[PDB]
DNA sequence: CACGTACGCGCTGTCCCCCGCGTTTTAACCGCCAAGGGGATTACTCCCTAGTCTCCAGGCACGTGTCAGATATATACATCCTGTCATG
């Protein structure tokens, strides 16, 4: 069971904060490294990944979707 | 060996498209029949060319010898990275 990954993915991306966002490769590389499965949960990241950035607490920086760039929000 | 920039591509995102299904049409298929065109076969007679003795002729073997381009040296651009400034 445990938490829900929407808090584990919030970690993995509030982990770095780079100017030019994080990949959904080196996310999945650090939800890897963290030791959450990213091979058969893939659909409830693809599915999170555009939830996220549909909800607002985090915005799309230069991809499209999941893919691309990320950044947080301003406030 | 070592700094550095770019490369493959992973994964979704998002448009895009082409098979699945089904129907409708239509001429392909079938199958049936008429007819003749030349493929093929036989005949005939004619071209036509390899060979050969010989005879002569040019092209390679070989030598050489002399200037076109290799080599070398001094210049000019290329260009590409670097440096600098206006602007969204």
């Amino acid at each position: 069971s445990g938490p829900p990954v929407s808090e584990l993915i919030t970690k993995a991306v509030a982990a770095s904060k780079e100017r030019s966002g994080v990949s959904l490769a080196a996310l999945k590389k650090a939800l890897a490294a963290a030791g959450y499965d990213v091979e058969k949960n893939n659909s409830r990241i693809k599915l999170g990944l555009k939830s996220l950035v549909s909800k607002g607490t985090l915005v799309q920086t230069k991809g499209t979707g999941a893919s691309g760039s990320f950044k947080l929000n301003k406030k």
